[PDB]
């Protein structure tokens, strides 16, 4: 099961649980930091071909829109949750380099920052550019990129 | 593992040795052709990271250009061969819907037609248009992707 940390492409900070634990609270916000550490891999489970939930190594959690929607307007927090359902289901898209929610918006930095500071929110978000690119890569080596989808 | 069909996305023809063979001849060039049968299966074996072997299933030889060239030209065509080397490596782009070799181009019908008849020939071609566009289905179900990487 690959494990991986999720990179933000434009200022190399990480996808973490807001305060770092091995096991957040349901509806942990997820934000951007550039400390490196095991409560900040995650892995994927397949679903459905290219759709699966993104999951929080540490915990289990995997990824949400806060509130469970099934079509999360623009902004719409993104945070961690142990419930697994349909509207959890994102794909995770090495070729363009970003993280598309089931139904089409993407995981942005609130405020779509190249150089978010530590702490920044993520949210959806419609909009593609290079501020919402995200890569995967390996615990061991923060350049390298890893397969998530074995 | 994963057993699938390589459909030509504008026309719903499949990637095929031509002739259809069990076992192709070496350098046999691979087609566009409607038909469905276990001959024109295909695996995908990852060597590193989005990078693999794109494997005929009933022979275990896999995609080459032809005269496994590191970067060939636009018109190169397709053939299958046994021998594993780093001028086959190709990336299943299940997110735009192309096959793409390591230096760059993708797999084209020979001409760019959107409806190719049987027996057209594949080539390596640098364009990006719908006439290129692949996808990864289940010998079970035609319309259904399947994820090649697991
Ligand atoms: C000291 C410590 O554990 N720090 C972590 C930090 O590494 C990062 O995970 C951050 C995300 O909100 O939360 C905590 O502050
Ligand atoms: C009952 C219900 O809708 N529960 C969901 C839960 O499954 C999860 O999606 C969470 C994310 O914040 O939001 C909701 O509370
Ligand atoms: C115009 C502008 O600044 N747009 C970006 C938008 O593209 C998206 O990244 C969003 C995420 O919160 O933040 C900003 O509004
Ligand atoms: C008998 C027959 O037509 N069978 C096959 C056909 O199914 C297809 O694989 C084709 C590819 O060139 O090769 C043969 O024509
Ligand atoms: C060693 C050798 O024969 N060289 C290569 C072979 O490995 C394969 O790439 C082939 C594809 O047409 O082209 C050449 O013949
Ligand atoms: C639709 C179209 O005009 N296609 C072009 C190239 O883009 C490429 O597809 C090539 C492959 O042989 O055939 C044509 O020259």
């Amino acid at each position: 099961m690959t494990t991986f940390l999720i990179k933000h492409k434009a200022s190399g900070k990480f996808l973490h649980p807001k305060g770092g634990s091995s096991n957040p609270a349901n509806d942990t916000n997820l934000v951007l930091h550039s400390d490196i550490h095991e409560r900040m891999y995650f892995q994927f489970d397949v679903v459905d071909e290219r759709w699966g939930y993104i999951k929080h190594a540490a915990s289990g959690k995997i990824v949400h829109p806060l509130g469970g929607k099934a079509d999360p307007p623009n902004e719409t927090k993104l945070v961690l949750h142990q419930d697994r359902h349909d509207r959890a289901l994102f794909a995770m898209d090495f070729f363009n380099d970003n993280i598309i929610h089931k139904a089409g918006k993407y995981i942005h930095p609130k405020g779509g920052s190249t150089n978010p500071p530590n702490e920044t929110l993520t949210v959806m978000h419609g909009d593609k550019h290079k501020a919402m690119e995200f890569i995967f890569v390996s615990p061991k080596d923060k350049d390298k990129r890893v397969l998530v989808y074995v």
